[PDB]
DNA sequence: GACCACGGCGCA
DNA sequence: TGCGCCGTGGTC
């Protein structure tokens, strides 16, 4: 059973972390296992220069962290991508231990034998599977790789810059809290949305619309506030004032302090079993929800730079999940749209919503966005007629004139629905699966949440198995042309080159990019070249 | 100190 | 539709 350290080759590794980073993380012990036997490591750090790779549960954490050590430990087999390809709520070691025969423990041998023991009878589930097995060899596994490297690479961040917005964002907030007090005419917690709630509704006499979900308060959401901005010169301080603190608080000052003291840069954690839908997660920090939709958020995007004598590489999908609903669906207007190289957003604002489309005004195509999005969401004339600041039988009308330009795109959610129930589950293109249970629901309000997760799963997870097969393309490209992919942002990637090869870069991943899988529509990519993210982005 | 539920909101 | 993180108001 105790065997010397090393270990045979192809054993699984079983390691503890004093933190669940891996850039952050002090390795405290160092396990493998192989044929009955564990071999338990004298000195961790030592012990991973005999390792020619890391297989086992959550192998990419140990290749981050061997990456940061200046080894070049590669993450191969791992029995989380299996449990997650068989069932995208296998999202955990702890989860996937009591389903498939073992416990996830806090003792690196232990951990060791578990992965192998995990590992032999998760690869006897995917026998037959496929298409499964194919996602696994050709996307999931070597995808960890790709995002091992991204992770020990990070992003490189202007701290001065943020340290200065701060103290820019501070004051202004100071004037906003100022004036909400002199119109609630005392000082009170604006951060606490219960006290808010009571001056609003309880002190002045504004009328509330919504309640919350699971205490039944009456809501302070944007939604709304929004509703209410032009019932009290208050609100729009709040929203002002929700706008500030949530930009600050989450972006502007917690980032500066995550720098790596040896990289010099931010190191995000991309989660590759996390999603019900096949998306990567992003998270310790979050890079794949930095601001970018308004003025302040804006600046707070040009923040994230290229290392110097670089520039950063921004590559789009446009509309990928709209072409991909082309694709699955079959609608031949849709599918038209994207091959005669169309705008769909201007199209879908002229095919309805009137005429014609030589063309229709800004304000006009975001309505169509608007109504594709919805489509995409399942989302009911109420919440559309909100979103579209338009009476709620404008919106009722508005949905029928799309599946009337689009009936194919009906005809496809019905089938995707009803195959669901009968099996249970509905896939991406690819095959990936989730389980959506509740479709057979005798709640109309569930069964319904049930069906806009069900049918929108398809569309989503081919939008992200196409991405991940297109990082696992691309990835040898750049590592040969001295270029370093840096963050995902589930249609978006973000590259940093040379100054002097940035167009070459530029042309070839979005070539790549676009010919990932050719489909019933083409892909399109829209690629921009920057100094920081915001001005590399169009 | 850590952790929780909630409402709320950042991005795709 | 899918995520992850924030402060509040709490518990332990
Ligand atoms: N405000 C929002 N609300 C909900 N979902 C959103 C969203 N913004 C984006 N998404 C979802 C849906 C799409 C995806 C982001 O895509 P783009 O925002 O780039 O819209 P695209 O289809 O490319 O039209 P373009 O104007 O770019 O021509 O994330
Ligand atoms: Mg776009
Ligand atoms: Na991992
Ligand atoms: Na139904
Ligand atoms: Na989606
Ligand atoms: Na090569």
């Amino acid at each position: 059973e105790e065997a010397p350290w090393p270990p045979p080759e192809g054993a699984f590794v079983g390691f503890v972390l004093s933190r669940k980073e891996p850039m952050w993380a002090d390795l405290l012990a160092l396990a493998a296992a192989r044929g009955g036997r564990v071999h338990r490591a004298p000195e961790p750090y030592k012990a991973l220069r005999d390792l020619k790779e890391a297989r086992g549960l959550l192998a990419k954490d140990l290749s981050v962290l061997a990456l940061r050590e200046g080894l070049g430990l590669p993450p191969g087999d791992d029995p989380m991508l299996l449990a997650y390809l068989l069932d995208p709520s296998n999202t955990t070691p702890e989860g996937v231990a009591r389903r498939y025969g073992g416990e996830w423990t806090e003792e690196a041998g232990e951990r060791a034998a578990l992965s192998e023991r995990l590992f032999a009878n998760l690869w006897g589930r995917l026998e037959g599977e496929e298409r499964l097995l194919w996602l696994y060899r050709e996307v999931e596994r070597p995808l960890s790789a790709v995002l091992a490297h991204m992770e020990a690479t990070g992003v490189r961040l202007d701290v001065a810059y943020l340290r200065a917005l701060s103290l820019e964002v501070a004051e202004e907030i100071a004037r906003l809290e100022a004036e909400v007090f002199r119109l609630a005419g005392h000082p009170f917690n604006l951060n606490s949305r219960d006290q808010l709630e009571r001056v609003l509704f309880d002190e002045l006499g504004l009328p509330a619309i919504g309640k919350t979900e699971k205490t039944g308060k009456r809501s302070t959401s944007a939604a709304v506030l929004e509703a209410l901005r032009e019932a009290h010169p208050i609100v729009e301080k709040i929203l002002q004032y929700r706008e500030l603190t949530k930009l600050k608080s989450t972006y502007i000052d917690p980032l500066p302090d995550l720098i790596h003291p040896r990289t010099g840069r931010l190191h995000t954690r991309f989660n590759q079993t996390a999603t019900a839908t096949g998306r990567l997660s992003s998270s310790d920090p979050n890079l794949q929800n930095i601001p970018v939709r308004t003025p302040l958020g804006q600046r707070i995007r040009r923040a994230f730079i290229a290392e110097e004598g670089w520039l950063l590489v921004a590559l789009d999908y446009s509309q990928i999940e709209l072409r991909v609903l082309a694709h699955l669906s079959g609608d031949e207007n849709l599918i038209r749209v994207f091959q005669e190289g169309r705008d769909i957003h201007t199209e879908t604002a002229s095919w309805m919503f009137g005429v014609p489309r030589e063309a229709v005004d800004p304000l006009m195509r975001r309505a169509a966005k608007t109504i594709n999005f919805g489509v995409l969401y399942g989302m009911s004339a109420h919440r559309l007629s909100q979103e579209l600041a338009i009476p709620y039988e404008e919106a009722q009308a508005f949905i029928e004139r799309y599946f009337q330009s689009f009936p194919k795109v009906r005809a496809w959610i019905e089938k995707t629905l009803e195959e669901g129930r009968r099996r249970g589950y509905v896939e991406t293109l690819f095959g990936r699966r989730r389980y959506v249970p509740d479709l057979e629901a005798r709640v109309k309000s569930v069964r319904e949440a049930a069906e806009r997760m069900a049918f929108n799963m398809p569309v989503q997870g081919t939008a992200a198995d196409l991405m991940k097969l297109a990082m696992v393309k691309l990835f040898p490209r750049l590592e040969e042309m001295g270029a370093r992919m840096l963050l995902q942002v589930h249609d978006e990637l973000v590259l940093e080159a040379p100054k002097e090869r940035a167009e070459a870069v530029a042309r070839l991943a979005k070539e790549v990019m676009e010919g990932v899988y050719p489909l019933a529509v083409p892909l399109e990519v829209e690629v921009g070249i920057g100094e920081d993210w915001l001005s590399a982005k169009e």
